[PDB]
């Protein structure tokens, strides 16, 4: 197992997240642009007037019914931990609406996880047959946030003339993707697994405007020390590539072999 | 001295600014909204576009004299401290252009000071004839880092109708020109009062955009500033060209400008 980086975030996360090589001779990965947090090249127009925010008024650790970010969430999914609580509906995730600036409580409030950002001990690293993929090497418990879906915000229209359609996840009105080809975080290695040990969540931070839902990847179960992580790529990415080559997830419950 | 809030950001910042009032009996000031970050109401177009960033390859960590990013500032003014250099020009600051994240260098390299955010303990206190202003609770050495003055960004043409202008700062020309308004949403430099010889120098910077429409204003110490002293930039003459006819300087210096 050869060290191929110590960090491939140079610095921009809580940690480091290194990159080893145990089975060939591949070089970390250089083609692209680490990047933290989403990125735009052509204009994308998100609605930041602060005026526009929904915002609670609670005087307390918002951790009451009355907080209207919990309101909006439907509940405050979070327990004080940061984690997801066992109601919360991993088969089908409802919007999160994290406190923000515009709100009267304090940065330390009980609704407010994604965006303290990534915590986890991850990896990259090569696998046997699937190129390159991300592993923790640490515990997570079930409901943790672990990363967020990071990349390059593009329209529809502009991923309609994409070569390189590997590396996005739809947002979908008017529908945007994030292409993490060019600029992407840690996510942009993870790969597809038809029993994932994540879900996708969409959550919304320092902006409402729903065209744009940050996607943050949470535990769906308790992840081992060494595990890969996985999340389920969905239909689209599958009818296209399903033509190319077959799911090697290996899981009994594989629907894409 | 009665403490009226142990943290006015409401822990937004790395440290708490509190509150104190030994003169009268006002509260802690609740009229505005602190953002510790600029905001706007009405958007601004700010260029985002990552591909529009110059950038440096630096290798090592941005020390040498081949950084990019300093040779736009025209050369990189931090120390290894994260201070000004002793032949900044504080009458003629120049932009600095910080480190962003199309760099290749690392996020602790040394061009980065500004990004890292407020570290300074200060503290928001009534004074005895200027309202609220801010004071260092400890000694800040010579051209350190104090404080971004923070707002809501706004064009020329909405400030030009906007009645309350006591918590203005004008940006640069291009023909186009842009505030911040820090009346209704502002951070700790909103309490910062006027001083004729002033212990900060407000410095144009660059980060995570370089539309240069919207520098960033930091504030850097001019001189050691003591602990206790009350913070001061120079409001400049367009403030007291409109203000002078209401009221005339306070700061009570002996070379006062403004009196
Ligand atoms: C030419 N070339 C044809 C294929 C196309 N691929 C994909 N498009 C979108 N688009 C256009 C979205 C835009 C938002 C609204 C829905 C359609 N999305 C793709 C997503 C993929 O994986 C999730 C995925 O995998 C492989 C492929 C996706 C990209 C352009
Ligand atoms: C009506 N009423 C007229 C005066 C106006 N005041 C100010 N305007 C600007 N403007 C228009 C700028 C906009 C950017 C381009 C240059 C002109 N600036 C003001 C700045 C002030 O303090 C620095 C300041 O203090 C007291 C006052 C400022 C507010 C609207
Ligand atoms: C977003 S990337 C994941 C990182 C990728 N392994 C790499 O080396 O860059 C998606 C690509 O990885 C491969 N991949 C991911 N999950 C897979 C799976 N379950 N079975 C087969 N190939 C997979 C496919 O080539 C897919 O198009
Ligand atoms: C940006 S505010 C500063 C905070 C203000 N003291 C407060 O209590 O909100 C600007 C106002 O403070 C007062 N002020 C600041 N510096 C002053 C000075 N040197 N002399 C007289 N008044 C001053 C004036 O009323 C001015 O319009
Ligand atoms: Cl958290
Ligand atoms: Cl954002
Ligand atoms: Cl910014
Ligand atoms: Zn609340
Ligand atoms: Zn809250
Ligand atoms: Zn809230
Ligand atoms: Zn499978
Ligand atoms: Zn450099
Ligand atoms: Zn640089
Ligand atoms: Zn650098
Ligand atoms: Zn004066």
């Amino acid at each position: 197992e050869r060290i191929v980086s110590r960090d491939i975030a140079r610095g921009y996360e809580r940690i480091p997240i290194p990159c080893v090589n145990a089975v060939d001779s591949e070089p970390c990965p250089s083609n692209y642009k680490y990047v933290s947090q989403n990125c735009v090249t052509s204009p994308m127009n998100i609605d930041r007037n602060i005026t526009h925010l929904q915002y609670c008024v609670c005087i307390d650790d918002c951790s009451s019914s009355n907080c209207m970010c919990g309101q909006l969430s439907m509940r405050c999914w979070y327990d004080k931990d940061g984690r997801l609580l066992p109601e919360f509906n991993m088969a089908e995730p409802p919007l999160i609406f994290e406190c923000n600036h515009a709100c009267s409580c304090w940065r330390n409030c009980r609704n407010r996880v994604v965006q303290n950002g990534l915590r986890a001990r991850l990896q990259l690293y090569r696998t046997r047959d699937m190129g390159w993929g991300v592993r923790s090497l640490q515990d997570i418990p079930p409901g943790t946030f672990v990363c967020e879906y990071v990349g390059e915000l593009i329209s529809d229209s502009e991923a309609d003339v994409r070569e390189e359609d590997s590396y996005l996840f739809d947002l979908d009105g008017e529908v945007y993707c994030i292409d993490a080809r060019f600029y992407g975080n840690v996510s942009r290695f993870i790969n597809h697994h038809c029993e994932p040990n994540l879900v996708p969540v969409r959550v919304f931070m320092a902006h409402q405007d729903l065209r744009f839902p940050r996607i943050a990847f949470f535990s769906t179960r308790l992840i081992e020390a060494g595990e890969q992580l996985g999340f389920d790529y969905g239909e689209r990415f599958w009818d296209i590539k399903g033509k190319l080559f077959s799911c090697r997830c290996g899981s009994p419950k594989c629907r894409h072999s």
